[PDB]
């Protein structure tokens, strides 16, 4: 199978996560196309993938904001065809906050209402993804034995 990894990272956390996740896949027999959202384009993007990996960090204090690079993709997500698509969402945040990884929640929601089938519960990392690296290896892993 063929997977798409699209990520929004500001400080490099979600970028790290998507890489760990990328290999996760690739070492398993997976063909993987990883991309920065900063550059993606919504026009049938999801097209011809068996799984879509959609990542993003949270910003904001009062209001939930999505990693910046990712917003314009968030905005035009019904243009990508996530109909009966297989999508799992991930990102980084800090639980010191009230709407911890609230960016994972919104992603997942527009996905549903859109058509995707979420194969698994979003992976919400609290901290440097790097020290949770195992939590990560297992999630990539649970989404495989899931399709
Ligand atoms: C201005 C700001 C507000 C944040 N907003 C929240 C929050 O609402 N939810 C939470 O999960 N993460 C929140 N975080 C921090 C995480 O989003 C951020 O540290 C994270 O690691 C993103 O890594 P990245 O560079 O891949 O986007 C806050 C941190 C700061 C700087």
């Amino acid at each position: 199978a063929k997977a798409l990894i699209v990520y929004g990272s500001t400080t490099g956390n979600t970028e790290y996560t998507a890489e760990t996740i990328a290999r996760e896949l690739a070492d398993a027999g997976y063909e993987v196309d990883s991309r920065d959202a900063a550059s993606v384009e919504a026009g049938g993007l999801f097209e011809g993938f068996d799984l879509v990996l959609l990542g993003c960090s949270t910003w904001g204090d009062d209001s939930i904001e999505l990693q910046d690079d990712f917003i314009p993709l968030f905005d035009s997500l019904e243009e990508t065809g996530a109909q009966g698509r297989k999508v799992a969402c991930f990102g980084c945040g800090d639980s010191s906050y009230e709407y911890f990884c609230g960016a994972v929640d919104a992603i997942e929601e527009k996905l549903k209402n859109l058509g995707a089938e979420i194969v698994q519960d979003g992976l919400r990392i609290d901290g440097d993804p790097r020290a949770a690296r195992d939590d990560i290896v297992g999630w990539a892993h649970d989404v495989r034995g899931a399709i």
